[PDB]
């Protein structure tokens, strides 16, 4: 849901 590390549920961040 953030921008750090590959990508989360939607956004390009897992952190």
């Amino acid at each position: 849901l953030v921008v750090i590390v590959q990508a989360d549920w939607n956004a390009p961040g897992w952190f």
